[PDB]
């Protein structure tokens, strides 16, 4: 979990 997120984070 939080894979696409830490990504989705800079990704927004």
């Amino acid at each position: 979990r939080r894979l696409i997120r830490l990504i989705l984070r800079l990704l927004r």
